[PDB]
């Protein structure tokens, strides 16, 4: 059964944005109906058909690995202490604020899950990954980031007939680019992501900045890696369209329920659901460069 | 016999854009009613009349080669697996996605059809085309892209009395420019930071530069081919925001009035899907050869 | 007798733009009611009065600036837009606005080009200027010669006007040929050397010559060859920047245009032509009202030798 | 007695702009109700209080100073019958608006002049808030130092009112001198600017806005035109408040009757054979805070 | 030429109603543009053609007698005493009430003008009028109002091929009907019962009185009148009917106010230029002196 | 000084009706600006001019009818509507329109009752009428007697008014007592309001039913009968010839924004409806005293 949805707070939830989180630039949010099923997967044949000049009906992918969206609703909370009159249902401003707290938790879970998939070398074939060792690492002046990125572009482009349009630089890999002689060179006759965009001719560069707690210690969610891929720019993402990946999301989510009063907690409680799972759909549309930002 | 059209999805269809595809920049979409007929063609005399200071009624151009629009409707599909309750007609969000799949297929077909016409040297007279060989190719440092483009501009401007306003660089031709030593040394004298299409626009004094990036599957193996080849093309394409096949210009996508159209869905019990018929019947047509100029093989290796 | 106007297509006609035609930049469109009359003319006194501070203690409430000068005549020149039946699935019905709008554009372009030519015909006519408001460049004084001094010619033009009317000219018209002559003119190139630059652009010329707006005369007309509408000339003027142009306000010139034009009439079916026909009216005439606000530099763009 | 107001033409009048006139940049328009009264004046204490951190719930800064007088100075906009197809009918908003613009311009130029008469009068400034440049100190001399003059002006204001000036007025002649000034020409020599611009001077002199006094008005009997803003330079703190109030500390305000400009419904004058619209815009510029201003006389005169 | 019209007050002016005045029930207001001209007149042939089954354009009347619309604008006035602040233009409510006063004056003049035309026996042929004398008068118990009314009905119906749809009873005639033994037998005697009894669509009562040379007189006299008056909700002077009030298109108009410093009042000019015209005599029938004493 | 007005409650106040109160049928509410002034009075000449025909386009362009007569004085008599906190769940907030309107209705009825009484004080004062415009029924002339003739008394009244102003009176006021006397009067029989309307030919009959405690109560309209010409104008104006008007300050009734009274523990709305009934045209009225009193 559906819960009673608060449409104003649900609309607010849908407009929630976290600009420094980049998971959705690799795994765009696309609607599905089933909590369990199979990832519609795009191999060499799917990308080839996708870009074959054109049988009135069109399917590109095949049923691949199973997926599982785990129901993971949380409860937003407006404590009575923030209200003049706690006997009444909270206003939309307090309700919305409480909801942003849970959406941010769900946003950070999502980011981490996106990183765990895109940066898993086990997902890629030999031609779509490298692991930089010693002086090949971007922290060494003897390395060649541009060569590494051009190899990455050719691999994808040759596999799927399209140029990759997203490059993810981890915080560490970007830092390295900022000290690299072969990249500093370019600054003299012009370091920013915009410079690297033009240099490497990739539509969009995203930086993996998010960190996560791992006693007094934080770890980079996106590691020391660099990743490139073709991610559909469709403003209406569809799990059926050939692309590197999608966030499989239950249609209509995020949803915020009408609040109920919890007398133990002395709070108004809003159920918030945003049931989703990132899924790697088209491996040949991705390329992983491990350990670029580690010390040489 | 017409179909029951879905106005909301048809409106959505009319707003679909594929910004990396450039065929519509050489062949703007203009409305026609007849599926077969003759291309309204613009020769030397049509362009001369067009630009003659002035009959209460105005006609340019003549009935030229035949055109044929092939009815090519596809069927968008929403599978029941993507619906919580498939017994109901799908919502606009799911129907819209299904429609986009078929519009993209049509968009790529259109792209290829445009290239097949614009880049056919048999469509141009000798003064409106060149074929670059060896060190004349833009991949050679001895080549002169700027001179090739100026010659192109002059040929068209001299023929129709208007400056060409659209320059098509294939991906390979653009890459050559980016490594060309003569062009690289122009950058310091501009506010550009590198060889971008914005700088080349200013350097060559052409209103708009479009890059032919599309690739399609070719052969029975694993290869993809550049839709726009290694070529460069320049032309006068009307900037009219309401394109009309009757107005002198290089070319048009002759398109059935009202298209694209999306029909209301029907349930297909064998496919277990809701099906939306999608129509966008059109054909690119070259109307004004003198408004175009083809530079073949610019982006191929010098040796 | 009025016609039955189609308000939607009339609104569409009023939004019609031709960005490369510059005639309206010298002769802004301003409404009149009469097809025949006298051009409201602005001489030295008019411009002086225009920039005279209101007299304290005066009881006068109203002000005119110009005088009735030379006659003008707007020739009724309505054309007929046509939507052929072959463009329609069902020609028995009135065409949709998309087809009607397109048919109207055709005739508006014809009118636009005729306007362009009439503007050039007036502004570039040396007979309309007094000797202090024109020059004719000969030989090495022509801008195609490295020995010429475009900057000096233009500063002389600016001074002539500003001294006459007490305002800086704000419009500079460079013909295509005169602009070409400037692109690599050695004096101009040397002047911008320190900025790291190898050719001259409009924006550079605006800053160098301190003119609000530079417009380029690019239009050509068939003469098997084409002639430049704006010839090899350069022109400077004070053209009012008023967003609601008025024939009564001191300025170099105006396009006297019947109020409400352009108008598009409801279509009729023409069985002979097998077409729906929309009458289109845009009755106008460019008029030079203020010679002292203009300056003509003839032959700047002609070869020196 | 009130006159019957035309609200559409009144709204039009309120939107009227003259971008090359700068008086309102020194004397922003602020509403009053009384045609005569005392200028609400801001001395050193006023500005101290204005920026002092907080038994009085109410806030007042100024004191009653010299009298002001707004002189009723309505004009009549005129639409002649020759401009109308049918003069028996009240003119359309397009003809009425145009006729109104004519009188608003007249009132705009008068205002511009009155502003200059106040702001540029050295008798209104104490010794620390003015300078008169003579000989080689003038900005036309290569031996002068505009930057030093401008910094001295800034410091004088900042030390008086605790705030930096945010407006710098360069007369036409002073700006021209700056373009030919060897100290400044050297600064442009390091950039890619073709000329010395007000944007560079803003950054160089660190003033929020530079406004240029270009307006000229007929002078004497013959053919002369004089610069409204003379050869001078002026600096000041002028309130940026998008809804200006005469009670708020500022160098100056244009005291203006509430609701003005107002356009009246027209009447037909059978003598003039015209439709007549009464236009009222009763105002007077007022110097409210001399300590927030600074006058540099004769900067643009020959050395 | 024109003044500035106040559209709000002009709109108010056009909705002005005086329900006890009946002139517009005989002479419906129809628009014209000319202040002088000829009355589009409907004779026997006009009414025949009007009701003939049926080259592409339709006209029925002939140019008859001249008419003249006399410009007769008045000035509505709001005195300063009625305002808290008379320096300001008056509110719409004050303005509107000042205008109602001039409209009533014009309404009473129109009422008299209508009666002057409709009740003039010189304007009817012998078959379209009667003069009741002695015991034929409705004040007499020996009179027969029903016979008089049926005779009137037949006269019009046989002339124009349509039943008359308006009966004007003067106050005096109505009073006589209320006392008449024949009508009393058919029963209170009201207009609704006489409507059904005489089978006329609408009965209107002429109650208006005006000042006379030093008392008052009934505008509609002691008379009774019947006619065919077009029920058209958009009256047109070209449509066969008994009469029309020829009125300048767009009237009544209220002008924007001006301040009169001599009167110390705001003045609104009010125009409602019109004239009643009898266009179709065969569509009317006059019964004179019904309501006068038998002796 | 003006007060801050509540426009919603002021509009509500303007729609207030007391259908059993008839004072406004004799003294229609008409706007004035001055609290003190002179009554615009209509004598024989005013009514004569009012029904004089003005031909188009005669010399006179402006139309006045009355003369300045007796002084009038409107006494400022604002009251305070009250919403007590006991009627509110949360008294800390401004009351809703439902509670405010109810509080305002209370004060408007008080004002309505005072008006009714003032109207009767003026209309039923025989000292305000000339001898041709009044009668005092004594003994068997009283309508309580079977020997009386109500119809003759009413026709006499109609003729006196019509003869004086050239218009028939359109209002007849029957006191409760006089109406009761009519219902079983034998001459009338050989009775309802609609019956008497038709019988006596008067446009509208109004019945004076209001009472006041004086453990007894007094009829506001006494045992009297009154007749008059009262303007039917839907926008009454004090400048238009008529028997009477209620001179009322323009804009009234007005309700002010509420204020919290901490001593009364109530929200208070100032309500103002400053008015005074005024007899402007005596010749347009006629008084029949003592019609409904016992014959013995
Ligand atoms: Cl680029």
């Amino acid at each position: 059964q559906a819960r009673v949805v608060d449409p104003i707070l649900s609309t607010h939830a849908r407009g929630y944005r976290q600009s420094t989180l980049i998971g959705k630039k690799l795994f765009p949010v696309a609607p599905v109906a089933q909590y369990g099923g199979k990832i519609l997967t795009f191999g060499k044949e799917a990308f080839r058909l996708y870009n074959t000049k054109r049988t009135k009906r069109i399917d590109f992918g095949y049923e691949g690995d199973p997926y599982s969206i785990v129901p993971s609703a949380l409860e937003a909370k407006v404590p009575r202490e923030l209200m003049r009159d706690a006997s009444q249902v909270p206003g939309i401003d307090l309700g919305a604020r409480s909801v942003n707290t849970v959406l941010r938790i769900m946003a950070l879970a999502h980011e981490h899950e996106c990183a765990q998939i895109a940066l898993d070398p086990a997902k890629y074939n030999a031609d779509h990954k490298v692991k930089l060792v010693g002086s090949a690492r971007w922290t060494s002046p003897d390395s060649d980031p541009t060569k590494d990125v051009e190899t990455a572009k050719e691999a994808i482009a040759d596999s799927i007939g399209m140029e990759p349009n997203r490059l993810m630089l981890s915080r560490k890999a970007l830092s390295a680019c900022k000290y690299h002689p072969k990249l500093i060179e370019r600054v003299k006759y012009t370091i920013t992501i915009d410079m690297l965009k033009a240099l490497w001719e990739v539509e969009e560069i995203v930086v993996g900045t998010a960190r996560v707690a791992t006693n007094d210690s934080f770890g980079d969610v996106w590691g020391p890696d660099v990743w490139l891929g073709y991610v559909s720019d469709n403003p209406d993402p569809s799990v059926e369209e050939p692309s590197f990946g999608y966030t499989y999301q239950i249609e209509g989510h995020p949803l915020v329920e009408v609040p109920y009063w919890d007398n133990n907690a002395k709070s108004w409680i809003y159920g918030v659901s945003d049931d989703n799972t990132p899924a790697l759909s088209g491996m040949l549309a991705g390329y992983l460069i491990e350990d670029a930002g580690l010390p040489a």
